[PDB]
């Protein structure tokens, strides 16, 4: 059962299990049993973005007709992640992004706002919205709000990027501990990526991977290159994708990791639970909006 | 000494295969990427060695699947959809789009060249310096390949060497005199026209007239259009592998989308593709013979590596 | 915008569809999330469309769906409400006892009088717009009618008094706006702008009333004040809750300002939205059903 | 004498069109309501004569616009959303919803039938008397149609007349003695099952087995599922035109939302839809051929008029 009628923001559609082709100058979508039931109703304007996921194919004639119409096209894994390969976006956000990015102070302004955005999404999904709680995420509501409020303040006071990052890490650590307790996980230590074998560290690694796919889709639709991070160091590959994934990491991935663990989920149960959370909470939209908002303010 | 990344870049720069496909389906078969043609009853199946491939050009009557895209992206192979007969995929306003490129998005790129690039790119006079630098590099390749390339000589490129030296020397003087981008573009077309003429005479083509937008029917024009796709693919690869978006053109930005691909393809279009278009015409090659001959020359001359070095030099020389 | 408590949403200029497993609504490039639960109601207005796959998902999730004009009126067509937290049994439970029906009717009249007092006097929006009504004459009128309504012994007398209050509000409204002589023209037969705007305004009010009865599952044919044989009777009863408080002054204001049809229309819609008219209609209907037992 | 409103009801009862639409958009084009399919190079545009239409059923791959809803609603045309391939739009627990109906809300209905209806409806025993009444009206349509409709006979419905007459007599008997709604429901399904068998034999279908929830792939089952939508549409129209809410069911209330639609559709399902489903299977009709043949039968037999009279009769009899 659906529970949300989604006010769509970014004009991005996901397709799966169909063949995209052209009949008489018209882009159509075909399955083994004739015309696809939904896809004919995706609007083919220069504001559209198309992601072709599981069991899709496309012909050259369709590609022509989509590119002619200003439709950006990409290929993604199941559920829109990872983002495999995509059309380059014509160079708008890039100009603005570059406009502030070389001013280290404006970069910190961007980084501070990302953290505020991230703090709010934690507050929202762990407390205000009930779904996680309903599914057994029994977090100490009181200790959570303290954590957010302390960190928020501690973040506001960091004088520079190095300090912001330190505080940013401390908050994540605090959340792991609360999440573990919430779910009676017992001892938890975050293992640096790939190196932990326990279910939670695993689900966290896999979850972050699904989120990087959504973040990459956000930077791609906006024409913003991965190498212009606001929080991660300037030499980190994929740096901005990670900044962008960090927006919903602790609010959506973190709690489902400990839940799947608590519940004895296998890898695919976790992946699917995760995608459903990202979907319901409109994560991709938020990543996009955060990016626009930051660019808009910069100058 | 060298990073593992830089090693991988060198290794990528040595991939020799570049496919141009028509009337086939690109898909995955027993975990291999393959293209499939319909031979009436037969279907023929052709392997694609992805670790050795820089790009796929997919023209008329092609399709590709998401599972192939997955495998291709993961191996860092670009996929471009192009039009038929060397004509544009489509034309919108006054701009022709030869290839729609799909570039891998999850194989994270280095950041340093991108940062240098967006560092100069919004400054018009610094784009001028970058444009000029590409043009200089282009002239040095024309000289080397037209004058010191025994392999081209031995294949029947009986070019008037004195005349080639004179045109290239005049172009250099003009290039360095150019006040702006319009002057660069003007000089470039002017060299190209002299070179087509010289190549025509070298190969007994008879009187040659360059036809635009893939409109020419004659062997030379067709081979020149087909060969440019090869240069576009290497250029699309060279910029992708360094993390530079195709859109940040410094010379062709007014008349081409993803114009950096054209800027970079110009490094080898006149030096390498052009002679071989006339050599193939002269000998009666079919298109795919000509394509193989180019790939051989581009591998031999280490074209991809040159393109990548030049991008680096251009990026470094705005610091 | 979808303004009306956690439960009724209004959409316009968008396509409702299913993509990537979600029910989504896609706004026109020219122009908040909605919860899909069994308590949701959804109205699709100007420049909307919906696919069968979306309808499926909303129906499955217990969302009642309707189509309506600009701003939520008229109500064109809607899902049948499941007969049951159900007002229908209660409604019918009192409706056949004529004395209980009068109790309902008396409550509607008190509710309507309070709305008039609120909007004409207490609340100043109307005032600010140039509705310069004699505050004193208005309070006398309301108090007198209230008293006269409580004194009426049956529906007939209640209806008589009810019309006599409307007549005296028209006159107060005309003077408030320096309109000059006014006489209510019955049945769309009036040509002067106040008469025309009152006709149009009531039509917009019917649209809202129809929505209120639809959400509660109550049939139009069970009126508490209008005659048993009158088609759309309960809708007219419900519209009467806000006719004189909101539509009547806007009609004289629009005429005074030289408004065209659409100015008037948009002014009502805004008044109706500002004053939360639809919620009042619904609350009143719920309360009458509650106080009927 | 005859009121303009009742004349309008008689006029509405004669509307002959009923559309079942798939893979198209319903919209307004030059002031007309039309449906549009995409045919590669050319879109096809099909007019909907709204004054001559009872309902639209919109299945797989449809959409409709507010502007179309406005024109349809104004003309008193119902719009239902149905599922694919004769299967339910959806199922929520033990209850299947075949069609989600949108009914016009600004074309004010008469009040008298509704008032009679809510007057008896909350009394179970009165609902029972209403259910029996519907069931007798159904037996009478079955008799008239299977025994006296020469048109069906000439189309090759070679039914065993005596076998049919005997089953309907047994049914009437069992009907009158039904103590509960439970008993009525049991007898209803027992008669329908005899009728499938008789229709199958009249049309050389071979052994027939009714499949539920649209799950049957054989022609008869598919036409039965398809024909039911037509009956639902006319029932939805009959009840709406009289101002009776779909939910005030007297028979199928336990298993069906908007159950009165089913109770009313039962007046013509076995009498008309059922033989035609077997005739179409016998001839090799495509689905749209079958649907047209039904519409022709329903119009010739004045099915909508009968449903409407029956609801009126039932409402008027509750009143004693
Ligand atoms: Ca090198
Ligand atoms: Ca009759
Ligand atoms: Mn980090
Ligand atoms: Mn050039
Ligand atoms: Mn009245
Ligand atoms: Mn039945
Ligand atoms: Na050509
Ligand atoms: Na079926």
């Amino acid at each position: 059962l659906k529970t949300i009628l989604h006010s769509k923001r970014a004009n991005l559609y996901y397709l799966q299990h169909c063949r995209v082709l052209v009949n008489g100058g018209r882009v159509e979508y075909v399955t083994d049993e004739g015309r696809h039931s939904h896809y004919w109703n995706i609007p083919i304007a220069n504001t559209t973005s198309l992601l072709l996921g599981t069991g899709t194919s496309i012909t050259q004639a369709a590609m022509r007709e989509l590119a002619r119409a200003g439709v950006l096209v990409g290929f993604c894994g199941g559920g829109g992640t990872p983002l495999f390969s995509a059309n380059e976006v014509d160079v708008e956000y890039l100009q603005r992004w570059v406009g502030f990015w070389f001013d280290e102070e404006k970069r910190l302004v961007a980084a501070r706002h990302f953290q505020r955005a991230r703090l709010e999404r934690i507050r929202h999904s762990w407390l205000e919205d009930r779904v996680l709680r309903d599914a057994g995420f029994a977090v100490d509501a009181t200790a959570l709000a303290v954590a957010v409020e302390d960190s928020a303040r501690a973040l506001e006071q960091a004088p520079n990027h190095e300090h912001l990052l330190t505080e940013e890490a401390r908050l994540s650590k605090r959340l792991f501990k609360l999440a573990a307790q919430a779910t009676r996980y017992g001892e938890f230590v975050r293992a640096k990526r790939g190196s932990g074998g326990d279910p939670a560290n695993r689900f966290l690694d896999h979850g972050n991977y699904l989120a990087y796919g959504l973040a990459a889709t956000a930077t791609w639709v906006l024409g913003i290159p991965h190498g212009l991070a606001v929080l991660h160091g300037k030499t980190r590959r994929g740096g901005l994708v990670f900044d962008v994934a960090d927006l919903i990491k602790d609010s959506l991935i973190l709690p489902q990791a400990f839940l799947s663990a608590m519940r004895g989920d296998e890898e695919q149960d976790f992946r699917q639970a995760c995608l459903d959370n990202l979907s319901r909470a409109q994560a991709l939209d938020f990543m996009i909006d955060t990016l626009k908002d930051v660019a808009q303010r910069s100058t």
